[PDB]
């Protein structure tokens, strides 16, 4: 499995993004997140995320390495913390690099513009030279709300290629203004906490649909198929790469498996987006509420 030979969406900038993706998240210990990246990589996972702010970035390289498989196979993301007194953005890119044993990111995020309040313009424009620069291939953000959006935009040479957020049934109804306006800029969403609705929130007004769902799924593909394999499946409907965080084998086979499965009906995906539509549940990134 490549990038290559992987199911991706198209970016604003030409390059491909692997629609699987898995994150080391905020996996408490680096030897487990190591062993989780492997376990990831050894099934057929292509997009590896991972971040500055949670210290991973040396499993995630050290991973890689001992994978055996080429980097030039994989997409690589990492993402802006807080920049160090006394430094600049280039400088956390310079110091994940050497932490990823990696010459250059696939993609270059900025994790939340909380950590960047009054100066999104300065360190936006920093992220765009570090793409001029050949350090991150394609460069984007993650929690950005309509209006910073509109902030980095505002005298923008590169508007981004994508925009990390929460997205899930259970803020599918919130997101819609900020989903309608990445859609008009050509801004991909990405999704974490896409299982959210059932590992979180069971018994809420999406998993029957999701029962249903899967039932018909599964009958289609000749498969047994999981709630949790349709919410990823929703998500490849609308076009939008699902990063997952779960370390088990037998959960990673199933998002593997998630695609190649036959895709939602339009009546099933507008089905998800009513039962999700009737409960709002937004775990990360509280201050979008």
């Amino acid at each position: 499995r490549s990038i290559m030979s992987s199911l991706s969406i198209t970016l604003n900038d030409g390059s491909k993004i692997p629609w699987l993706g898995f994150g080391t998240g905020t996996a408490l210990y680096t030897k487990d997140a190591e062993q989780d990246v492997l376990r990831a990589i050894a099934n057929g996972i292509v997009h590896l995320d991972g971040a500055q702010v949670y210290g991973n970035e040396d499993s995630l390289g050290a991973a890689i390495a001992a994978s055996g498989k080429p980097r030039q196979s994989l997409y690589v993301t990492t993402k802006l913390a807080a920049v160090p007194a006394g430094q600049n953005v280039r400088d956390t890119l310079v110091t994940s690099l050497k932490k990823l044993k990696l010459q250059y990111v696939d993609l270059f995020l900025i994790h939340t513009p909380e950590q960047h309040q009054g100066n999104l313009k300065s360190v936006w424009k920093q992220v765009e030279e570090l793409q001029k620069e050949g350090l991150a291939k394609s460069i984007g953000v993650s929690n950005f709300r309509v209006q910073d959006l509109e902030e980095i935009l505002d005298g923008a040479s590169v508007v981004p290629a994508v925009n990390q957020i929460e997205y899930h049934p259970y803020v599918f109804k919130a997101d819609q203004p900020v989903i309608e306006y990445m859609k008009k800029k050509n801004i991909v969403p990405t999704s974490y906490g896409g299982l959210t609705p059932i590992v979180r929130f069971k018994g809420g007004p999406v998993d029957p649909v999701l029962a249903s769902i899967a039932s018909r799924v599964g009958t289609t593909a000749g498969q047994s198929v999981s709630e949790g394999q349709v919410l990823q499946l929703w998500l490849r409907a609308k076009g939008i790469p699902a990063i997952t965080t779960s370390s088990k084998e037998e959960r990673i086979k199933e998002y593997l498996a998630t695609e190649t499965l036959p895709g939602l009906t339009p009546a099933e995906v507008q089905a998800i987006d009513e039962a999700g539509s009737k409960a709002h549940h937004r775990v990360f990134s509280k201050f979008w509420d």
